[PDB]
């Protein structure tokens, strides 16, 4: 309906609500109130501070700047001090060094030590770079506030706005970034329609380039990749989306998709339709962060994935989903079952030491020489996918990741048929299908 | 029993009987007397000039030695004409030109035109060289003749003397070179438990070496490999087969094996346990030699065979039968049934124009991205190794050996379960699978 009235309907759904900007001014005059109080030195960062964060996302982030000659346990000890007497409640969590995750009336609040300085090139972690994040895009970003909240809604609504894990899509700074080098969204999804993955954008220098990998530049910190944690596949998707829109612009990029929310009896219908083995590995989630969680859940989907390519399972694809209390990786596969015989590869005919070792071992069927080789017909212990992934999970669960590991270790169950469906995975299922509306 | 007493006991079953080598006598004396009444120049060649012959297999063979000036049709067309006149009954097969086989008294005899040569380099076919072959082995081969039949009937009780095709084994020549080089058949035996796929016996040098494969030169022209149709695996049989003989010497390596002939139900019950899909394309022989049939029948057996790799249904071996009517190919495979939904693979993300007619197309379900490419789920049309080849057969019929791939064409049929063993090929199946005793 003609892009500029697209956006502008966009912007509602994009800029947060009067009580939710009221809601943080108070809280930022209440914690401002408290460390003035007390005497520190501090700057508010993040998005907040520029006005730039996305509708329901209200996050307060200061950061507590102190000279350059205190230590690095002084530092960690006096600023959580600070913490404690600055939030009605407080924790310590970490990104990489402890730091205080809480709250003020209402609002989340992350309180974060760190080196006064001045000059960047003279910082240690993810968080002295912060400080200067914010310089960088204070004053740049004003009138375009609105461009970056349009950007990280279009990226939210369909699902690769953050850079945790959980999502590896686009973080906030990189958002902001973006929009200072082409000036608006949608000169961003316009020239996003050109993104490969070689792409190297330098947003100090001006300039787009080719380089190894996808590398957004740090305009604070030049080996820095801004765009580290954005997968493949999301930028991927990003840039196809990007095509999509500008081809037939439309206000549903900013919403997300009416779910798919479909019944047992279509999914047994569909499954039998496609032929295959659909079943999960089942176990009790372990208590850790996403962070954490969702890299374990890759790797353990990965190793059964491998396992089931290796086995000649053809597994087709794979998914993972973490519940309150269970999670769950689930696999589809075009062998529904194996002969239990398999050819073993045995020596050369030349080497008669081994060839007399190979034709020792009892079996049912006699061996065989194919071009120039001995070859011996043996037995599978398993002749499907579910059972293999039962014995690989009991077998090899040390290799599923520290933590994943451990639980299945513990307890797992492999689920198949009207059972599968008994369990909060259909939605996985049905888009690790690509099943239709 | 001692290894000198079982040789003994072979030479009962590999010197031909008595009313044999008087057959061939008084077919020696006819033939002899036919030729001299016309006064053409003549030689015989061959195991029974030199009395080296295999019992059962009587051959007399006869070369024409006419002039170093007579012309490649004059040779043609008067060698025949003698063939008609020596022989009871007359026809002209081809190994590379035409020659007469026939009969004389119950005996077959092959007449071939050749140049009277003295000194090879001097020869234009295997037929020239033959006289050769003869005259280098005449003396050399004598008190050695009972060591190249226990050779022969070593080989021959084991599946692998003639070099013909439907064999690739030992031709009578190679066997009689082998006994020149070694001496005899027990050292030919011991010796040979060392020979590799790159092994040269160069005969005339009394030499052997390394080369790239094996090869037996021809001590009458040394760009010829006598052994050029022995094929690899029964080069590797041969070896094992000397191996074995060595270590446990027995008179039953000279008997042929009692065959299997095993009954419907237990073949019934050993496919069941090994799971598979065993299946045959039946069709009508074509009415070619055998020469000709087998390398078609393997082509097409081979190209059968790689369909069904190719198309995931991993089959564990093939084999094929020519019986008087029909042919047969057999196959037995890892996979019964394959899912009905497959991976089609597309293209990489950047590519614009392309994505967009890949995602053109209607599919019943959505293509998604994944490292970077697209992919899509689509339907296969066959969803076993039966229905596979139905389909294949029906179309690359062409491809499948020019009378072979045209008989198929005309009419073929899939064979699995009960009906698969109507017809006469469960000995093949039974050594296809290693079925033992
Ligand atoms: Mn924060
Ligand atoms: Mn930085
Ligand atoms: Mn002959
Ligand atoms: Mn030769
Ligand atoms: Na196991
Ligand atoms: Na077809």
């Amino acid at each position: 309906m003609k892009v500029e009235e697209i956006l502008e309907k966009a912007l509602e759904l994009v800029i947060p609500d009067e009580e939710e900007v009221r809601k943080g001014r108070e809280a930022e005059e209440e914690l401002r109130r408290r460390l003035d109080e007390l005497g520190v030195e501090y700057v508010f960062v993040g998005s907040y501070a520029r006005n730039t964060w996305l509708k329901g996302s209200l996050e307060i982030d200061v950061f507590l700047l102190f000279p350059e000659e205190f230590s690095k346990e002084e530092l960690r000890e006096r600023g959580l001090e600070i913490g404690k007497a600055v939030l009605d409640s407080y924790e310590i969590r970490y990104a990489e060094h402890p730091y205080v995750h809480g709250v003020v009336k209402g609002v989340e609040v992350d309180v974060v030590p760190c080196y006064k300085l001045k000059e960047p090139k003279n910082i240690k972690s993810a968080v002295d770079r912060t400080p200067f994040h914010h310089k960088w895009l204070e004053g740049r970003i004003k009138g375009k506030e609105n461009e970056v909240r349009l950007l990280k809604g279009f990226l939210k609504a369909n699902g690769i706005y953050g850079a945790e894990y959980k999502v590896r899509g686009f973080s906030g700074y990189l958002c902001e970034l973006l929009i200072v080098f082409y000036g608006s969204f949608l000169e961003t999804v316009k020239n996003a329609r050109r993104w490969t993955r070689r792409t190297v954008i330098d947003v100090a220098k001006g300039e787009v380039r080719k380089g190894e990998e996808f590398f957004v530049v740090d305009p604070v910190d030049e080996k820095r990749n801004v765009a580290a944690n954005l997968s493949l596949d999301n930028l991927a998707r990003f840039v196809h989306l990007c095509r999509e829109f500008m081809e037939a612009p439309s206000l549903g990029f900013f919403k997300p998709k009416h779910p798919l929310e479909i019944e047992p009896e279509r999914l047994r219908k569909i499954v039998e339709e496609r032929g295959t083995a659909v079943f999960a590995v089942k176990f009790r989630k372990p208590d850790i962060v996403d962070d954490n969680l969702y890299p374990q859940l890759e790797r353990a989907s990965r190793k059964i994935f491998e396992f089931l390519e290796r086995e000649n399972f053809m597994p087709l694809r794979s998914a993972f989903k973490a519940s309150e209390e269970f999670c769950y990786l689930l696999f589809e596969c075009q062998i529904k079952e194996i002969s239990r015989v398999f050819r073993r590869m045995g020596p050369q005919f030349e080497d008669e030491r081994n060839v007399k070792k190979f034709l020792s071992r009892n079996r049912a069927f006699r061996p065989f020489i194919e071009n120039g080789r001995w070859w011996a017909f043996e037995m599978r212990k398993f002749t499907t996918p579910e059972e293999g992934v039962r014995s690989y999970a009991s077998t090899h669960w040390h290799t599923l990741g520290k933590n994943v590991g451990e639980s299945i270790r513990e307890y797992f169950e492999i689920i198949s048929g009207e059972k599968l469906f008994k369990e909060p995975v259909t939605a996985e299922l049905c888009e690790m299908m690509g099943v239709k509306d």
